[PDB]
């Protein structure tokens, strides 16, 4: 009889109650600006879907950032295109300034407004407790919003993250992989970097929602609170659930898969074994104790839960204490 369904316990019909151009993105048409507006000025990044680049436009002097698509399917530029269209202005999400087309790639290119990045060895060394809260409040704040507006992220990694230290400035980057959220739908379970994984992703639970973008961020705070990068270290995608059950334990993984009836690949129950739920204190250290604390760890057990249906919503994590020092400045 299959797998149980799942629906959001929060902005479940978000997009239901919008017109139908705001999320069927195969409608949506795509208009090209004047690409020699834009002079390259130097390679920033690449990265298997696109390259990266700074550039200027010559029409106003402003610094720009250029992703010169690798060929994709019109499909998911469109969808890229729409969720950056519909997310604009909103908090802490990266501008879409133009869309133009590559002369050499034939290939779109999206331009983005500029914001400056600082080192990342500049900050991971006194980056304080309070610094890691006041990043993570930002990033909460980008990923209500876009839940709010029937969008799940799908990506969350430090990667996607950008900040400004200097201005205290965060954007949450790299919208290919967004998706709109409807209630009954079956989502691709290949998305995301392997160690961001989603226990839903990872056991074949289709049916999933904004909760997965919640996982994610779980992964992120326990990497900077343990300073272990990454925290769950898989080898491979099913050594990925393996990495999580040696400490989130199998007790609840199995639970978990026998409440929505999913079928698990017979591969998992060769190398799932039986393990204990650990403690958080095994991972804390002198070298990483100043970004510890009981109401971190208490935030990172309600993040970090294999039922996507059991994790904080973004607001819930918002109003937790790990963050009242944040809140109050
Ligand atoms: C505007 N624009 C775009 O749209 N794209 C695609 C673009 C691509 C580029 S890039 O390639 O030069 N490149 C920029 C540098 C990074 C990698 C990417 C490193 C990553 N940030 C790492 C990070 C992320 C999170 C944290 C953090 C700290 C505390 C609490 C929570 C989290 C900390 Cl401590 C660090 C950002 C540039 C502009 C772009």
């Amino acid at each position: 009889s299959g797998p149980v369904p799942s629906r959001a316990r929060v902005y479940t019909d978000v997009n239901t109650h919008r017109p139908r151009e705001y999320w069927d993105y195969e409608s949506h048409v795509v208009e090209w600006g004047n690409q020699d507006d834009y002079q390259l000025v130097r390679k920033l990044g690449r990265g298997k879907y696109s390259e990266v680049f700074e550039a200027i436009n010559i029409t106003n002097n402003e610094k720009v950032v250029v992703k010169i698509l690798k060929p994709v399917k019109k499909k998911k530029i469109k969808r890229e295109i729409k969720i950056l269209e519909n997310l604009r202005g909103g908090p802490n999400i990266i501008t879409l300034a133009d869309i133009v087309k590559d002369p050499v790639s034939r290939t779109p290119a999206l331009v983005f407004e500029h914001v400056n990045n600082t080192d990342f060895k500049q900050l991971y060394q006194t980056l304080t407790d309070y610094d890691i809260r006041f990043y993570m409040y930002e990033i909460l704040k980008a990923l209500d919003y876009c839940h709010s507006m029937g969008i799940m992220h799908r990506d969350v990694k430090p990667h996607n993250v950008m900040i400004d230290h200097e201005h205290r400035k965060l954007r949450l980057i790299d919208w290919g992989l967004a998706e709109f959220y409807h209630p009954g739908q079956e989502y691709n379970v290949r998305v995301a970097s392997r160690y961001f994984k989603g226990p839903e992703l990872l056991v074949d639970y289709q049916m999933y929602d904004y909760s997965l973008d919640m996982w994610s961020l779980g992964c992120m705070l326990a990497s900077m609170i343990f300073r272990k990068e990454p925290f769950f270290h898989g080898h491979d995608n099913y050594d990925q659930l393996v990495r999580i059950a040696k400490v989130l334990g199998t007790e609840d993984l199995y639970d978990y898969i026998d409440k929505y009836n999913i079928e698990l690949d017979p591969r998992f129950n060769d190398i799932l074994g039986r393990h204990s739920r650990k403690r958080w204190e095994r991972f804390v250290h002198s070298e990483n104790q100043h970004l510890v604390s009981p109401e971190a760890l208490d935030f990172l057990d309600k993040l970090l839960r294999y039922d996507h249906q059991s994790r904080l919503t973004a607001r819930e994590a918002m109003e937790h204490p790990y963050f009242y020092t944040v809140v109050k400045d």
